[PDB]
């Protein structure tokens, strides 16, 4: 059988968080069957759990937030991208402040902790959440679909008519099926635009944002003096936040994501639009692993 899937051993990390710049501790640990990832802000008094799933989505105005109560843990999206590509099932993400830390702005430093920790197999069936018809939601131009699809794959499309933009590829669709998610999506960079940079700061907020963190591209250029990781790592990059976001259903999906100009906001519209409907989905596992449509 396909088994669930935690770390072998605790690991940590330091790093900023990008809206807030300040340090943050990051620990990843173990936890037992059917948990899921969960969150834990340690700083607090009583200390506060958030289960990373699709009903506790709060704010998702460029990253996804969750929350309980008056409680937030902020940008979740590029670590729970690393852990829904890598399998991981079960294991509890500690924060010492209320924001994941920012990293290099992709989900490679993710990855490379949980490697780093090592994989344990549980002894319990992995559960698997298979599309059985399409659906979708929109917000003006913007769309995000999911389509009943034997495998995993996701496919984005964006659509930015800058000069710095022009004759970029900006679309993607990636089947799992012979495309690592470790090697060709985790390590793409969160990107801005230089003048929506410009108007945050002057708020102050993305205060942890560098050169060092993000691809960040002005009308006409990239700003980064290293040019870009994947020929195509902005819509890569798009790729990576929607498995982020759909890692909140809870299990790992048989079927593809459609992305058309969309971010978190309407991914989470989509998450909780297909949930409510149990016509469009349904749960399965794979007692005979070489049965299955995927492979971790
Ligand atoms: C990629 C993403 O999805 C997104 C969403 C909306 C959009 O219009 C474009 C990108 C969205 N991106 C962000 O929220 C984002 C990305 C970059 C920054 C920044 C910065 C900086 C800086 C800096 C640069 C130069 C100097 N000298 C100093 C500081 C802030 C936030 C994302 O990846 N969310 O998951
Ligand atoms: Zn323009
Ligand atoms: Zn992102
Ligand atoms: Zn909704």
């Amino acid at each position: 059988m396909i088994k669930q899937r935690t770390l072998k051993n605790i690991i940590r990390a330091t790093g900023v968080g990008l809206h807030s710049g300040e340090k943050v501790y990051l620990t990843l640990k173990p936890a037992p069957v059917d948990t899921g990832i969960v969150f834990s802000r340690t700083d607090l008094d009583p200390v506060v759990e958030i289960p990373a799933r699709a009903e506790n989505v709060g704010e998702t105005t460029m990253s996804t937030t969750l929350v309980k109560g008056d409680v937030k843990v902020d940008t979740v999206e590029h670590l729970l991208s690393a852990m829904a590509g890598l399998g991981i099932d079960n294991a509890y993400v500690e924060l010492s402040a209320s924001e994941v830390p920012i990293m290099d702005g992709s989900a490679g430093p993710f990855v490379f902790l949980i490697q780093s920790a090592g994989l344990q197999e549980q002894e319990a069936a992995k559960k698997f959440i298979r599309i059985k018809r399409e659906v979708s939601v929109e917000e003006g131009d913007k769309r995000a679909v999911f389509v009943p699809f034997d495998g995993f794959k996701v496919s984005f499309e964006i659509d930015f008519d800058h000069p710095v933009f022009r004759g970029r590829t900006q679309q993607a669709s990636v089947d799992f099926s012979s495309t690592s998610f470790v090697k060709e999506v985790s390590r793409a960079r969160t990107f801005g635009f230089m003048r929506d940079i410009e108007y945050l700061r002057s708020q102050n907020l993305a205060l942890g944002g560098s050169v060092e963190n993000a691809i960040v591209v002005d009308e006409n250029r990239v700003l980064n003096e290293d040019g870009l990781r994947y020929e195509d790592e902005f819509v890569k990059h798009k790729i990576l936040d929607a498995i982020g976001d759909l890692y909140l259903l809870g299990n790992s999906l048989i079927g593809e994501f459609r992305g058309f100009k969309s971010g978190h906001a309407l991914n989470n519209q989509l998450l909780r639009t297909l949930i409510a409907d149990k016509d469009a989905w349904e749960v399965v596992t794979f007692e005979d692993a070489r049965t299955a449509p995927i492979s971790y």
